[PDB]
Formats: structure tokens, sequence, C-alpha cells
């Protein structure tokens, strides 16, 4: 109760910035997450012993894959922390509780394969859930862990408050299905432009949280260039493995996933920044002005990828 968490000076200052990198020391990541919960939510909202037990079981249920791993989980939670800390008064007690937990759990039990590969393999999860296949599985893993003995971090909520926070978490996790993002950002764009966007309309709040979840999930494109460039290597390691598994099924993979088309990656990143990342952080900055540093850092990285194409690096 009087047991605060403190980081070394450089981490204490840098963790407040959007472009923070959590570093290569795995054993510090739980303490970084508890620090962010205490400052973002309060020291009183979770029982420390239960929270620590929950974090360690979540960690155990992430796999040893190049990108969709425990480090990505904590990185996405830190970006949500930065957004919540820069938009202090906009979010309820329950949303702050649920959104950091949702980010930590959003890729639980990921094996580095897209919803597409699961459908073509005819994976059992694809029969259980036809759409947002991996995202419904991630939410299912979250409920499993929340139901282990001594793991109910929401124990002091009433049943109706418990049901609300699990519904925040479910929608937040489903929203990380990038297939759903395109329509979501389009609708938010229209609502914003015609001035109909209303943060008191729960169905409008849901869309904005959805867009926050996309922004946090993509946040590797908003780091300083050296971090962004090295993360791209881990992203494409997974893509190329899926490409190999497509060829085993007797299917030519899309060029993004083909390791023979490695030369096409720089122009591939241009496309992703122009089609996905720039619009995402552009629409998010319109709705939440203090997230502008995410758009700025994203543009800086787009400019770095153009230098790669032009042989300036
Ligand atoms: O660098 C990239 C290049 C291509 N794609 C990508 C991923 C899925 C679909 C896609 O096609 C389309 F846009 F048409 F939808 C493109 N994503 C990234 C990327 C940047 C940061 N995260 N991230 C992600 C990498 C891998 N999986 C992710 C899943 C969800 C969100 C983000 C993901
Ligand atoms: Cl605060
Ligand atoms: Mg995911
Ligand atoms: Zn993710």
């Amino acid at each position: 109760g009087l047991m605060q968490f403190t980081l070394p000076v450089r981490l204490c200052k840098e963790i407040e910035l959007f472009h923070f990198d959590i570093g290569p020391f795995e054993n510090m990541w739980p303490g970084i997450f508890v620090y962010m919960v205490h400052r973002s939510c309060g020291t009183s909202c979770f029982e420390l012993e239960k929270l620590c037990r929950f974090i360690m079981s979540v960690k155990k249920n992430y796999r040893r894959v190049p990108y969709h791993n425990w480090k990505h989980a904590v990185t996405v939670a830190h970006c949500m922390y930065a957004i919540l800390q820069n938009n202090h008064t906009l979010f309820t007690d329950l949303e702050r509780k649920g959104l950091l937990i949702a980010c930590l759990c959003h890729d639980l039990d990921h094996r580095g394969f897209s919803n597409s590969y699961l459908q073509k393999f005819d994976h059992p999860l694809a029969a259980l859930y036809s759409t947002s296949t991996m995202e419904q599985h991630h939410f299912s893993q979250t409920v499993s862990i929340l139901q282990l003995e001594g793991h109910n971090i929401f124990s002091t909520l009433s049943s109706s408050e418990y049901e609300q926070v699990l519904e925040i978490i479910r929608k937040a996790i489903i929203a990380t299905d990038l297939a759903l993002y395109f329509g979501n950002r389009k609708q938010l764009e229209e609502m914003y432009q015609t001035g109909s966007l209303n943060l008191n309309n729960q169905s409008h709040r849901d869309r904005v949280i959805g867009l926050m979840m996309t922004a946090c999930d993509l946040c590797s494109v908003t780091k300083l260039w050296p971090v962004t460039k090295l993360t791209a290597n881990d992203i494409y390691a997974e893509f190329w493995a899926e490409g190999d598994e497509m060829k085993k099924l007797g299917i030519q993979p899309i060029p993004m996933m083909d390791r023979d088309k490695k030369d096409e990656v720089p122009q591939g990143q241009l496309g992703f920044y122009n089609a996905v990342a720039i619009p995402c952080y552009t629409t998010l900055t319109q709705i939440l002005p203090p997230t502008e540093p995410l758009l700025k850092a994203c543009r800086d990285n787009l400019s770095q990828w153009e230098k790669v194409i032009r042989g300036e690096e």
C-alpha cells in the first residue's frame, strides 16, 4: 500500500514519451507495467499480489515467435499508457483499468500466423470463429487466465462493473483485427468532419477506443528510426515463415510474405505507411489532439523509408 514502484532516472523520464523503447531486459518488463498501472489508474485499483500473478501467467501464455511475443504485449501497453496520460480527464476509472489489461492480453497465444493462413490450413479455431479468428482466441485466453485461482484482479468490482470492464476488454481486443480498422477509421473520419462525433454516445466511445487500440498496436512505426528499422526485421521474419507455410499448402503467398521478394520490402513499407499508418494517426490526432507526437514520428519514419528506396540508406 505504501510500496511504490520507481524506475531508474532515464526510464522515469523517457517512459512518459510516446517513442519509449522498453529495452532488452525481460525481467524489468513486469515492473515497467505495474509502474504504468499505478500512475495511469492508481495504486489502489489492483491487489499487487494478484496483479503480479496475472502478469506472470499472461507472460507464460505468449510464445517464442520473432514479433508477436511478450515484448510486443508490453510495448503496446506502454503506448496506451502514453495516450491515457496525455488525455487525463477523457476516460473513466474502468476504461483505464481495462485498456492497459486489454493491451497486455491482445495477442495472447499468437503463433505468428494471420487469420488467412488459419482459414486455408483449416485450423480448428477457424471453425470456432469465422471472423476475427485469432482475436476471439486472444480474448478467450484472457478470460481463461482471469478465472485461474488467485488471478481475479477485478475481484472488488460489482458483478455489473466486472461485466462492463470485460466488455471494454472484448471490444478492445476484437478491434486489433486490422481488417475491421479500415471501416472504423472511415466512420470516425465522417463523424469528425460532419461534427456529429460525441464522446457521451457509448457506440462513439467504442469506435474511438477501437482506433486507440489500432494506434497502440501499430506503435512500432512511431519509434525512433533505429528501433522501427530493427522491429521491421522481426515483423518480416514472421511474414516469410507464413509465406513458407502457404507454399507447403500449395498456395503462392502474396509478395509481402514471400522471402524470395525481400527486395520489395522498402516499397512494401511505403504502401503500409500511406494506406494504414498515416491515416490511423492522422484520424487519431483529429479526435485526441495530444497524440500528435505519434503522427509526427510516423511521418519521420515514412521519410526514412523513402531515403532507403533512393539509396541514401
Ligand atoms: O510493417 C507492416 C507491414 C504490413 N503489415 C500488415 C499487417 C496485416 C495486414 C496488412 O495488410 C493490410 F494492410 F492490407 F491490412 C499489412 N503490418 C505491418 C505492421 C506495422 C506495425 N505492426 N504491423 C503488423 C505486423 C503484423 N501483423 C499485424 C497485425 C495487426 C496490426 C499490425 C500488424
Ligand atoms: Cl495522471
Ligand atoms: Mg493481433
Ligand atoms: Zn498486436
